[PDB]
């Protein structure tokens, strides 16, 4: 009857902590965001206690701000760059990475966690009325509505692409990296440009080491470990429909107001992302153990 | 009748948290405020770490002292200040960016708040009383009224214009920088000026190369990609009429006492503004789902 429809007691934090993010999609993310931060930070603190970047050896007829000039002209412009914005790289991942949590959570946490909340008090008010009968299925009919939206799996599955694209982009700068910033880390640089040319006092070559070459090394050989590490769990995570899913509902039909679940499908829909959070959330539901346990009865 | 416009039982806390912002005017907001405040953030750091910003080639003969004299000078005045005040450019830009959201705070944010608080608790409180008689029109009379008001559309605009504003110079200013230090960082510098033209001990030029050129282009470059990207985000958002809005009304005429909607015009009006409020924060209301599921019922 139209008698269940009315919402003048509404509950006022019963809830409080739903869950709006999947465990493997936060842990994923939260990796990702705090590694490169720690990492960089490490660098900073390294070279603050170093204090240099390269070191060249200029002649004993140069004096110190001479060297210094020599020094600074040597650090400045084989790609030499890729040793220069190493920390500004990473930290450009990191908030590359940290924006898709900004997004998710401005663009469908709310609908989402209004959603969820709507679910669970109707599968609670419906348990609790089937159970006083036994001494109308809104929820089928709010899911048969969500069966052909397509917003907030698009935002998820957008999440998640720039994630990965993020993750791989970052990978291969660092196996480049790796890769070119092996043989040596030294070179030859020519202080001769402009007015120097004329004069020969000083030397054409000097020998020029970058400093925390191996630092840089192993940093990138972290980041990267980690990231191809957890580069499957992000792909994982992209495919919904085949995720081990649990159906919450396949406890549910005991009740006599539930009807068997049919046409199962689940492709791309927000059915599906939202039966996997509901899943994920179905903790917090009172009803799940009486018929958990109700259920292992027969 | 004139007796539902009673007021003695206000909610506390019911809706405690209502989004007085939209998704994409935070997002956008956010990232052009944050990305430039932790860009300059590391070129502090990143000085602080190399401790100077010009390196020039004093003679030998040249005491410590004469050299920071010199170094000094050429420091101070082909346009050079572009490279001098890059930072605090950027931090006027960013301060300026984030002066339109203390400006809709503290203009349009509590008005707009107690407008939606009003209409939710109005077309709630109307619902049920809908569904308990099935067992006066006061929102479309609010909305009549705020068809003709002009502030908050002005107000939002206003944002929007500034944002976009700043946002355009910003990108000119970066453009302007790239194009200007990409052939060279080097110059030459005359150390004459005052009395020092009589005297002929001082060599009549010297090399003076800029420091951490490079650095400032990237960021220039991350700051202008960034920029260009957010840009085509702002000019939709501008464009209130022509936003993909879903009318919420539409499923609110299954109530008996809710007429049809009739010319819906909404060119540059507080209707336009705040039925995409509406849209935004109808998450919150507990009718519009069973609304929904109502309307797909038949």
């Amino acid at each position: 009857v139209f008698s269940d429809f009315l919402l003048k007691d509404p509950p006022e934090s019963k809830y409080k902590g739903l869950r709006l993010e999947l465990a493997v999609d936060k842990l994923v993310s939260c990796i990702a965001v705090g590694l490169p931060l720690l990492l960089i930070s490490l660098a900073f603190a390294q070279e603050i206690t170093l204090g240099s970047q390269i070191s060249c050896f200029a002649p004993t007829s140069f004096s110190w701000r001479q060297a210094a000039y020599v020094d600074s002209f040597c650090w400045a412009a084989v790609p030499l760059w890729l040793h220069k914005f190493f920390p500004y790289i990473l930290l450009l991942v990191a908030v590359l990475l940290y924006l898709p949590n900004l997004f998710w959570r401005f663009t469908a946490a709310p609908h989402l966690s209004s959603d969820l909340k709507f679910v669970m008090e109707e599968l609670d008010k419906c348990y609790n009325r089937d159970i006083k009968d036994i001494k109308y299925p809104i929820v089928e009919q709010y899911l048969k509505t969500k069966n052909n939206s397509y917003g907030l799996i698009i935002k998820y599955l957008i999440c998640r692409v720039v994630t990965l694209i993020i993750v791989f982009t970052a990978c291969i700068y660092l196996g480049y990296y790796i890769s070119l910033f092996s043989l040596t880390d030294e070179f030859t640089c020519n202080i001769r440009t402009g007015i120097l040319r004329n004069d020969t006092a000083l030397p054409p070559l000097v020998q020029c080491k970058l400093i925390a070459v191996g630092v840089f090394r192993l940093l990138s050989y972290i980041n990267l470990i980690i990231y191809v590490l957890i580069m499957p769990f992000i792909i994982y995570a992209m495919l919904v429909p085949f995720r081990k899913t649990a159906n919450v509902l396949k406890v549910y039909e005991v009740l006599p107001t539930f009807s068997v679940q049919q046409a199962p499908s689940k492709t791309y829909d927000d059915h599906s992302l939202f039966l996997l959070f509901l899943e994920e959330n179905v903790s917090e539901l009172k009803s799940y153990k009486f018929l958990k346990v109700l259920e292992n009865i027969k």
